[PDB]
């Protein structure tokens, strides 16, 4: 007996079997399903995601909220409401983990560089919950912001890794006015860093549009941006290619830094074409 | 959608050929059975492929790849014994209608990378000495789940720490396959099938009697307590000529964190010169 889903109407999930049931059910129906994996506290890069999963003809949306121990609840539920997406998935701890931590994901070796330095067992418990998550949906397409471009790259090395049915989708991060990338952590820093977090994205579009005249160029421009700013210790500046891999001669790249300005971490990438 | 001809052995080496096929045959009603083997195929396989089969409107696919990632040293793998004639032999004479033979370059083009990474029962019994085993095991398991995505999987009990950690895979990751554990076929003296039986010269065929007539002994004995079954299980094992014991103990049926109640497993691993059996049995304690 398949769990009530009403089309058309925001449709909460907390039990894991409910959400595989609802999806199943609806793809034998003819419905796409498209996964937007979240941590709550939405903001307008998560609505980017929802957004380009909504335009998927036939699709249904679903969403999961789910913190990650591994890795506004009503306030969070009325903007997906806002957004015409039929389903949330709210599961507990308990209900991700009902045997505890026992088998998990374990990453290649791109998960100890860049992010995986300050935090060396973060990507497991990521990989480990969104092969979950895609285990429970099994969706037809699974979205993911480029802001977490690392993340990203290692979802996509899951996928192919573990012969996953499912295309990943990575969509442009959602910017300020100003060009900062959208992030919770956004909030926390005082006027004087967030005047300064803004040469995070200068440093990038400045090197995105130097490396006419090859990879140097496009390094020193954003380590002179980055420089010009105030309290912005720099954890790294990282020309790679696509796939995070070394950077081939010329061609396509993405360049990644990181930042600390007071307490609070920040992150940007930017796609490079090199010449 | 390659061909796939009904009432016939049809062999598959691409992975997206198998999942392809499988992906329609499920669109039409039909049940997917896998049976993951590594080849060599022998009576406990076919009893596997008979479980797989006897599950109505079934179609079965079994799964011939020795996966590197679960052997120590390539010296293990290099001497892992192969029969691919043999193999298909008998499952045309099984009636089996899917093989998935595939090559090491499809199954791993990009090498070792993301892995599964078992819980801590991967560190005990065959695991102890061999702390990657259990890694590529799982590993491969998972990418043959997902490449065929089977209604029901088939595991031996004969490979009972691999059962077990199956189906933690199974649970942990939330994938949507029922696992089917067949019970172990022996030969008529009891010696648990398996495809190293090859590697035993007859004074060690004859010895090796000894680890089946040793679990029954206990299970047996077990009326008389948990001691008096592993004492039983023992001295079998010391009367036994040529036989070196790696271990022998009795664990809670989950093999896990919990101590052993009333239903238990009696696991043994033993040395007939170079060759290592293992055996098991299911024990009921007091009585
Ligand atoms: C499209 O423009 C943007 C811009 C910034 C963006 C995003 C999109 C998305 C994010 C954060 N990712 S997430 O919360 O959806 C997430 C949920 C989840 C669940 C399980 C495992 C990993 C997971 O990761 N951010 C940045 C941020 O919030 O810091």
């Amino acid at each position: 007996a398949i769990p009530a889903f009403h089309p058309g109407e925001l449709n909460v999930y907390s039990a894991p079997g409910d959400v595989a049931d609802v999806s199943r059910a609806l793809r034998l129906t003819g419905r796409r399903v498209m996964l937007v994996p979240t941590m709550g506290a939405l903001h307008e890069g998560h609505l980017a995601l929802v957004r380009a999963a909504k335009r998927v003809p036939g699709s249904v949306v679903v969403v999961s909220i789910f913190v990650n121990p591994m890795q506004t609840p009503d306030d969070d539920l009325a903007q997906l409401r806002a957004e015409g997406v039929e389903i949330a998935f709210t599961p507990t701890t308990a209900a991700m983990y009902p045997d505890g931590l026992r088998t998990t994901v374990q990453p290649g070796p791109l998960a100890a560089e860049l992010e995986g330095g300050p935090r060396p067992t973060h990507f497991a418990g990521v990989l480990t919950v969104v092969l979950k998550l895609l285990q429970i949906v099994r969706p037809d397409r699974v979205f993911f912001g480029e802001k977490d471009y690392q993340q990203l790259v290692l979802i996509r090395q899951l996928v192919a890794d573990f012969n996953l049915d499912v295309a990943v989708v990575g969509v442009p991060t959602v910017r300020e006015a100003d060009g900062l990338a959208m992030s919770s952590r956004n909030r926390y820093l005082d006027p004087a860093q967030r005047a300064a977090a803004v040469a995070l994205s200068a440093a990038l579009t400045a090197a995105a549009h130097a490396a006419t005249a090859g990879a140097q160029a496009a390094l020193d421009a954003a380590r002179a941006v980055l420089d010009a700013a105030p309290g912005v210790a720099v954890d790294y500046l990282e020309l790679r290619d696509i796939g995070l891999g070394p950077m081939p001669l010329n061609g396509s790249g993405r360049l990644l830094v990181a930042a600390r300005l007071g307490t609070t971490r920040l992150l940007d990438n930017i796609a490079i074409e090199i010449g």
